[PDB]
């Protein structure tokens, strides 16, 4: 075979399927259908976006290798100056690439878990080895493990997530101030960060060149199909990203889309406020459930722990049998949660109708 | 003193081209006054079904098919190939990079036949690989012998082969491709082009040849290019692992959308072809009475252009630029020679030799 080793026992990632596609298989129209298993907004983006969509001039054309206008329009938003700034295909292509710019194959990089399982297998696709750190029972950071196997193992890298998924726990600064002192590349994922009242780190940056900041339009935005995510990072190692990077993985329709949703501040701010509004409900309809243990969140997502015997796997395909998609991940950090998304104040009601009847 | 991997710390960055929109900010000049030949674009744009599918897509808050099924199912019609042979990519310049993340440890040896397409150098380097050249003829053409050769030398892992090559856009005849596929390395036939060429995609033969995959685009005659969107066949062997590294996301659902509407107007695609066919051969002819250019024979949507009688073949298109009117020129030894003019409506070509006539 042509294919490198270390690929040929790879473990692949879980993804979930779309509308169109569970609609068939589930045996629903689309709207019949309550999905609550990737942390989109189910509000969509505002309404600037379709309009672009439905506009582009130069659909034929290229897209601009340095995606400057998004840029601009992300220094304005975010404080800092564009030359810190790259734009991704998703936050996914930012952390894909940062790997791919900062390990060889056998360098080692440190994870949290539980916690955003594409490290873990971005990791293993570019031949990194991970080393295990496991948060506390709160899902809080072991920092005193983190600076052991950091002097002992010299990793040269380490992801950390917060607003963590899938529990949704923060990261005190003290804590991340500790971590950033260690000869190590740190990259704050700042995913879910719109849903709390947490400032961005993205400043931060200009302080710390060992610190990447991740961001992302997918979530809180409504942009996840569309693939746009952008980062803050050090000038000496933006310089070196902009020459690895492929020239044209972000699209005429994720720029498009992503400048649109920003003309629209008073949108993003309402539907932020309505997710965060629905997320104390939610979690107070599943503490109520006997077998499900919620845990605090200032994300768009609320982890339940499956106790009393109930098998979470099943539980989650009962529900989606049901017609409403949750997420359950089969490695041994998460399987035995389920992690539900935070959605419209129906979808919440849906949720709990099937989880009445189970059984 | 710096995370950066030392391989890269060496890099030579690819040299991209710039849109519309940041032209006219640098050229001072609207885009309607900007002609642009220097990306290989389709001027007429993509069937009217795709702005149609475009401004009505339902979902654009939900991730996109981890597996893009629906467009691989319209694939497989169009293509004659089982969809299970069939990835799908953000352009062919993810599935370029992703085959060689899958199959090429850092000093593993590539082949590659310049001049041709800089992605293929430029992804060995992000890479780590080693590039092993075998220049092409002085017609353009592949040298057999030679490749033969370096691969009993070398022990390379793969080798990729453009065809209608980029940038003079010559064929590959299917005698030296099958020489080829009887080496110990796995063939990447670059079909990019091949929709502007009277001959028929070999897809279909990755299902005899488990060392051949097949690359197509929709940016270049589907003028998709903005939206991201190309494709393969993979033997089965191969694909499995390549389903399994592939990023789950990077195929967007404008991507999706737009290919599978493109492929509804199979009348719109083959009027597009044949318009920009025409004019390629009054364009070649245009270029050929110019003393200072010798045109090659093409069959894709380019014309390469050698530049001769001492003239600056980067000043000539840095002077055309100004002027309004983009070509190619790519700076690296084997292409700094040459200019490379895409095939455009006939106004754009009347632009362009008006240009010319104004430096001449
Ligand atoms: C968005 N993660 C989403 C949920 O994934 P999972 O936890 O259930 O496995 C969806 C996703 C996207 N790629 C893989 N899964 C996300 C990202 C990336 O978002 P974008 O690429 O769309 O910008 C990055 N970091 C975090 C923490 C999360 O949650
Ligand atoms: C033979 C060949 N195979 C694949 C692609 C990628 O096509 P996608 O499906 O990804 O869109 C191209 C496109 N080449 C264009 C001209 O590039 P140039 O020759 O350097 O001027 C534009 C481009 C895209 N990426 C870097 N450059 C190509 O010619
Ligand atoms: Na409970
Ligand atoms: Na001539």
């Amino acid at each position: 075979s042509f294919i490198r080793q270390h690929l040929r026992k790879l473990a692949p990632y879980q993804p979930i399927l779309p509308f169109e596609v569970l609609s068939s298989r589930l045996g629903r129209k689309p709207e019949d259908i309550v999905k609550l298993d990737a942390n989109e907004n189910p509000y969509g983006p505002p309404p600037e976006v379709m309009e672009a969509l439905g506009s582009i001039r130069f659909p034929y054309v290229y897209p601009d290798p340095e995606s400057r206008r998004l840029r601009a329009a992300l220094a304005q938003d975010s404080g800092l100056e564009s030359e810190y700034i790259l734009v991704g295909c998703g936050a996914d292509e930012l952390i894909d690439l940062i790997m791919r710019c900062v390990l060889d194959p056998g360098d080692k990089i440190v994870d949290c878990p539980p916690t955003f399982t594409m490290y873990e297998f971005d990791a293993a696709v570019n031949g990194a080895l991970v080393i295990k750190v496991p948060r506390r029972p709160d899902f809080s950071l072991n920092v005193e493990q983190i600076i052991e196997v950091v002097k002992q193992e010299k990793p040269k890298c380490i992801f950390l997530t917060s607003p963590n998924n899938p529990d949704g726990s923060i990261i005190d600064d003290d804590d991340l101030l500790k971590i950033l002192e260690l000869p190590i590349l740190v990259v704050l994922d700042e995913a879910y960060i719109e849903f709390s009242t947490i400032e961005s780190k993205m400043s931060w940056v200009k302080k710390h060149d060992n610190l990447i900041v991740l961001r992302t339009f997918s979530k809180r935005a409504g942009l996840a199909g569309l693939r746009v995510g952008y980062g803050a990072f050090p000038l000496s190692i933006i310089k070196y990203l902009w020459r690895a990077k492929q020239p044209y993985n972000v699209s005429v329709a994720a720029e498009i889309s992503a400048c649109a949703a920003l003309q629209n501040p008073t949108y993003l701010e309402n539907v932020k406020d309505a997710l965060v509004k629905e997320r104390g409900r939610l979690f107070d309809l599943l503490k109520a459930v006997p077998f499900l243990k919620p845990f605090p969140s200032h994300s768009n997502f609320i982890l339940c722990e499956v106790t009393s015997g109930v098998d979470p796997k099943k539980l989650k395909e009962d529900l989606a049998e049901m017609g409403v998609m949750i997420r359950h991940y089969s490695n041994k950090e998460l399987k035995g949660y389920v992690r539900v998304s935070v959605g419209k104040p129906e979808h919440t009601d849906v949720l709990m109708n099937c989880i009445s009847r189970l059984s």
